[PDB]
């Protein structure tokens, strides 16, 4: 019994962690097979941040300028591309440590683990979820980008995010690993808002049949409601339309703890309307939407 | 920017699970040098379980009857002992990738990583906090026994808990490595109900300095107070007392806010008798307590 914001093992991620420095910038690369993946933005000085012309400043840069360091050991840099945001650096060493892996690009209301480093050494581990406004609400300080967010399915690692970008705001922006951002940002130090960062219903509907799992039922209520007048509240405040596709993805956790996903549904918009009145769910006083229904049925199974 | 729950990055504790199995018991165990550490209550029968005399099962048990295995390759017992309530059991080879470690019992209020662990295979990282009455509030199903909470100091892993008990309550009790238990719990299926838990309210004062390091500064009000009457609120709130040791150690986080301890005191006083009116602070309803002032530090400050 009990849940928690659980991250997956690191270990794997941790033997794929590489120093890059360009001129006076250091940030993280990503070691796979003899390939070493950064944020293009490493040969840009902070002056150059403010409107770079990638391809101009790359054409100034030579292999021999990407100093590569995994542990207290140099990697030779024998090639070097950009695929959009990111740069593979090609080296004459495959990592010993590379892990079955997969690039994918998630979908918004999906969740990760973020391994956060720092010159190239892992420093924490910890459970994000993509917003709908294609941020993540992440814990970076300068020296970060290059940390990735992966998945893990039994033995291979799926990486999805790697760290670019804090908006003024204080979220973050990334890519996936073939370097194309999630959402509309850009590597520019300019003016870039989010927008409304709406809330993931399906993940709280997976969260709150979590709470009954493990005793927090208080919530539980007499009504049932359908999607059409379930998605009026969630519009009202700011939830994202839940969908039968989504309903379907609740069905184990429904067929489980035997509440009709429609009769949590109407529990949900009780929760809106009336809010908590100073109880909490899970140890929580908001309503968590950072657990997806797989995420549920992994921790409440223990898969490993 | 940004403040997360983060765990120790897991991969120099992931190279020390191994699967321990007594008949048809199955849980975990911390392999170290050429010793195999677990709860003594791999021995046990469910119904053993209800009154165990442990030296009595203990006796019965050979070094053959203790099935290590480390990924899917077998380590030969050679001896077995039990100190407290943990077994030692000596394998004939040393674990090759046997970090630097201590052993360390912690205080309450202290913080650590759990690597959660089913058949000597990691499901997942989270952190936790020893509560005031030597509970942890766990994300534990049955084979998760022998899972091991700890720190890491650059390179050196101090392990302070080892999962043995969930309490009908759903919270969790366990031992440090030298199997001394965390509290007044014993490894028998009885009545043991846990004492209050109190809020670690050096811990609050610490997020809340990470709040106003990470631009939430909504709760800063213009009132100081003196640790006597702080500490009527907090009792009135079964907040621990606050002692002249905790504001020292809030020290560096003060001078780097240039609040106060007692200026935040007196913030933290008001959100107890005024509550958050729905508001959020790192995006918490409600004061978070499982971050000591030394994790806001490491993470605020990027510590590898």
């Amino acid at each position: 019994s009990g849940f928690r914001k659980m991250a997956f093992p690191s270990g794997k991620v941790e033997g794929c962690m590489v120093q890059v420095t360009c001129g006076t910038t250091t940030l993280n690369g990503l070691w796979l097979d003899d390939v070493v993946y950064c944020p293009r933005h490493v040969i840009c000085t902070s002056e150059d941040m403010l409107n770079p012309n990638y391809e101009d400043l790359l054409i100034r840069k030579s292999n021999h300028n990407f100093l590569v360091q995994a542990g207290n050991v140099q990697l030779r840099v024998i090639g070097h591309s950009m695929q959009n945001c990111v740069l593979k650096l090609k080296v004459d060493t495959a990592n010993p440590k590379t892990p079955k892996y997969k690039f994918v690009r998630i979908q918004p209301g999906q969740t990760f683990s973020v391994l956060a480093c720092y010159n190239g050494s892992p420093s924490g581990v910890y459970q994000c979820a993509m917003r709908p406004n294609f941020t993540i609400k992440g814990s970076f300080l300068n020296g970060s980008c290059g940390s990735v967010g992966f998945n893990i399915d039994y033995d291979c690692v799926s990486f999805c995010y790697m760290h670019h970008m804090e908006l003024p705001t204080g979220v973050h922006a990334g890519t996936d690993l073939e370097g194309n951002f999630y959402g509309p940002f850009v590597d520019r130090q300019t003016a870039q808002a989010a927008g409304t960062d709406t809330t993931i219903t399906v993940n709280v509907l997976a969260w709150l049949y979590a709470a009954v799992i493990n005793g927090d039922r208080w919530f539980l209520n007499r009504f049932t409601t359908t999607l059409n007048d379930f998605n009026l509240v969630a519009m009202k405040y700011n939830y994202e339309p839940l969908t039968q596709d989504h309903v379907d993805i609740l069905g184990p956790l429904s067929a489980q703890t035997g509440i009709a996903v429609l009769d949590m549904c109407a529990s949900l918009k009780e929760l809106l309307q009336n809010g908590m009145n100073g109880r909490t769910i899970l140890g929580s006083a908001l309503l968590e939407d950072e657990f997806t229904p797989f995420d549920v049925v992994r921790q409440c199974s223990g898969v490993t």
